[PDB]
């Protein structure tokens, strides 16, 4: 299954097809590689239904819409658009010769009378008037022409990325997984030896497969994480393709956006100063070089955009000006933000009255955009539905399904049912999750259609999900279950012979306490580019501690990571060596004016963390109340790295627009890797340490309080991540801040609770 792209919840519509009854996806790949009629390009599965599906088109020949128990299997050399070798496995569909004349077909005999044809060479795939090498020609696939003065010739296709890589290697899709010094490459989805923010569920378009060499982070060229306890990462040897790389799109020798596709000659600045050589490092040193931008036409000294900037620029001959933007002669999308409300929205019905923010799945995956064609094609669109509310990312449902529903942003999963519970306007008959672990008496379906009993073969056969084959899925009576980690929940074989299966409405099990890291008030979700952050809504962070001294006074930060339990900065307790010294006040939203029923609480002992970082427990004299505006953060699991990009909090008073009430700022995550960077740290961010900010566009501030949290979402839940440390490193300019690693410090953080 390495020579297919699967998708779930994909199907396609067929002309030329064959169905059969088989027990699994293996079986049915089997069948397609067989191909008794036709050329079997694409396969489907129901596991649900154990039905597979053998066609002959795919994608690129067929329409795709979204369907419940499928799972779309498409072989990779139908879908690929470039070539290996003398292209002998080739089956792109590039109809036109190197210059420009348009391919006769394989079936035709005329103008010419071909000696490789469908019918003498039927293992060759000479399919319409594509580009193929039937004959072992060391120059490539070929075609017989429409021009009747040119029998034959050969086609211009791009060289696949196997062999070989183009530009930095950030297309590259070789199996090489050794590095330059000989050590074994780490997989991607494994966080040992080394824990990284490279999770491949997290980047699911980065095509982080296996352990092979890859470049999602615009290094040199294609790197992996080792195997080595010792070295973290080292670059790949990969070989660079001789043949021209991916088409960049149409070229301008004028100006045209911010100049990203500009090709002119100008060689001077705005202000007429002699343009520096991008291969040249006097007067000024740069990492802008033809080595780190292979495919961004860094040649002489012409002005370019490389590193997306305003205007097409250039580095200057003047020792006084390092970098200025250029006239050039004028000729006449990005991610959207975290929304989705901790404070869980619900959805009535069916859910398409639904409007809220909501933009997460079941499963934790995040929604593609209504107006995105990538990874998933599809037409719900705002236009071929102008009542459904197609917009951002949001959580929708435009074609009358059981709930709400968003396609996800992985290539390997089309759609999935959103994280939302139905309006509540048997108690104990509730499920936790996707309930896999359920074991109540519901049997009604969400069109009311009667369950099928498990064990019944009628009106559905099914040698998968029986009592027999599913012992410890508790598949009694016709009672709804999950047996397979169904993401639309709780499901049951249906009476109704034209119906397979149907979803049954499980409440989720109310929760008997306030959990960790779930507000009882929503966050504002401060966007990123907002100077000085924004004022929190009140009791939106309820583990926030406000550190105060003998006098009343706030000094300090903190996290409530338990009851009796406050995690800060070891700092902030530098002054004073008794906890006598120190106050706790919790459930606070003003820095003096404090508001009734706020938490004020005595510090009994004082815990350094023994490594001698920037973290400290406090013990509390006595345990905090946990109400609806005092509620502890969730910690992390012992290690675990934030995943690049990921977009954090930063919550405190700090030093100073609303003066003297809670802020918070939201900032971009920076794997160590980037971070560590010379252009950035330098190789002085550490394992124990975390970088969030802005590496363009720096607030040049010491954020938030010391000791305060930096909390992240995570599906349903904000969990602390960093601790507040200003001497690790403030988010100056071009530079971000530097925090500590809370996952790195679980392990002792949780002894010291234990034994204390
Ligand atoms: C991508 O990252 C940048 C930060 O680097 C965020 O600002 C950006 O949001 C959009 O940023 C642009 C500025 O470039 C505008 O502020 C934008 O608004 C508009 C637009 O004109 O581009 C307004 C328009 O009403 C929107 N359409 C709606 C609401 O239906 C479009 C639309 O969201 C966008 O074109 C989709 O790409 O945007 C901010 O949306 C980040 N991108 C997103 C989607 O949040
Ligand atoms: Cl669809
Ligand atoms: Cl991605
Ligand atoms: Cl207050
Ligand atoms: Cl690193
Ligand atoms: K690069």
């Amino acid at each position: 299954l390495d020579d297919y792209v699967n998708t779930q919840g994909a199907s396609l519509f067929s002309v030329t097809k064959k169905q059969l009854g088989a027990g699994s996806i293996e079986e049915c790949a089997a069948k397609c590689e067989e191909d008794e009629e036709f050329t079997c390009r694409a396969f489907q599965y129901h596991s649900k239904e154990q039905q597979c599906v053998i066609m002959a088109e795919n994608r690129k020949s067929s329409i795709i819409i979204r369907m419940r128990d499928v799972v779309l299997f498409e072989k990779k050399v139908y879908l690929s658009e470039c070539k290996t070798g003398n292209g002998k496995n080739y089956r792109g569909t590039m109809s036109k010769t190197k210059n420009g004349i348009t391919c006769q077909k394989w079936s035709s005999t005329s103008p010419h009378r071909p000696r490789f044809s469908p019918a003498t060479h039927p293992s060759e795939g000479l399919e319409e008037n594509y580009c193929r090498n039937p004959d072992n020609d060391p120059q490539g696939p070929w075609c017989y022409t429409t021009d009747p003065e040119k029998r034959y010739d050969y086609c211009d296709i791009l060289e696949c990325e196997e062999e070989c890589m183009h530009c930095s290697g950030e297309n590259y899709d070789g199996k090489i997984s050794k590095t330059m010094s000989g050590l074994e490459c780490q997989a991607w989805d494994s966080q040992s030896p080394h824990a990284h923010g490279y999770i491949p569920s997290k980047f699911p378009n980065k095509n982080l497969k296996k352990n092979y060499c890859r470049n999602p982070d615009r290094e040199l060229r294609p790197w992996c994480f080792t195997t080595d306890p010792n070295k973290r990462w080292e670059l790949c040897d990969i070989p660079r393709c001789t043949t021209p790389p991916p088409s960049s799109g149409p070229t301008y020798q004028c100006l045209k956006g911010t100049g990203e596709n500009y090709r002119g000659n100008v060689a001077v600045t705005v202000s007429g100063h002699t343009c520096q050589h991008w291969s040249a490092q006097t007067p000024h040193t740069h990492n802008r070089t033809p080595e780190n931008f292979p495919c961004k036409n860094l040649d002489e000294n012409y002005c370019r955009n490389p590193d997306g900037k305003r205007a097409p620029w250039c580095h200057t001959t003047n020792s006084q000006v390092r970098w200025e933007y250029c006239k050039i002669p004028s000729c006449d999308p990005t991610a959207p933000p975290e929304l989705t409300p901790v404070v869980q929205d619900c959805y009535h019905g069916d859910g398409q009255s639904y409007r809220g923010t909501s933009s997460t799945t079941t499963t934790g995956k995040k929604c593609q955009s209504w107006s995105s064609m990538t990874p998933h094609r599809h037409q719900k669109t705002p236009e071929n539905y102008p009542n459904a509310g197609l917009t951002m990312n949001y959580c929708r449902n435009p074609d009358a399904d059981k709930g709400p529903w968003c396609f996800t942003t992985d290539p390997s999963v089309r759609w999935e049912y959103c994280n939302l519970k139905k309006c509540s306007g048997s108690e104990e008959d509730c499920m936790f999750g996707n309930g896999k672990g359920y074991r109540g008496k519901r049997a009604t379906t969400v069109t009311g259609t009667p369950c099928q009993d498990w064990a019944a073969q009628e009106p559905h056969r099914h040698s998968i999900f029986t009592p027999e084959t599913n012992p410890r899925a508790g598949l009694e009576k016709n009672y709804c279950r999950n047996p397979d980690g169904d993401v639309g929940g709780p499901w049951c074989y249906t009476t109704n012979p034209r119906k397979l299966y149907d979803y049954c409405d499980v409440p989720q099990c109310a929760a008997p306490s306030f959990d960790c890291g779930k507000p009882q008030v929503e966050p504002k979700k401060c966007p990123g580019r907002v100077v000085g952050g924004c004022v929190a809504h009140p009791h939106s962070w309820p583990w926030q501690v406000s550190l105060r001294t003998r006098f009343g006074m706030h000094f300090c930060g903190g996290t409530l990571i338990s009851p009796e339990w406050v995690l800060t900065a070891a700092h902030c307790l530098e002054k004073s060596p008794r906890p006598s010294s120190y106050k706790v006040i919790l459930g606070a939203h003003q820095e003096v004016n404090l508001e009734p029923h706020v938490q004020e609480i005595e510090v009994s002992r004082l815990f350094l963390e023994p490594t001698r970082k920037d973290i400290a427990l406090l013990k509390l004299s006595s345990p905090a109340v946990i109400t609806d505006k005092v509620i502890p953060a969730c910690l992390p699991s012992p290690n675990y790295v934030v995943a690049d990009r990921t977009e954090c909090f930063i919550t405190g008073w700090g030093e100073t627009f609303g003066a003297g009430l809670l802020k918070e700022a939201q900032l971009p995550v920076i794997e160590n890797k980037v971070c560590n960077r010379y252009e950035f740290l330098n190789g002085r961010v550490q394992s124990t340490e975390l970088c969030a900010g802005h590496l363009a566009g720096g607030t040049d501030s010491c954020q938030g309080d010391s000791g305060g949290p930096l909390v992240c979402f995570e599906k349903d839940k904000y969990i602390l991540q960093g601790v507040t440390s200003w001497g690790l490193g403030c988010a100056r300019p071009n530079k971000p801040g530097v925090y500590v690693r809370v996952s790195r410090f679980v392990t002792w953080i949780e002894g010291v609770m234990r034994n204390n």
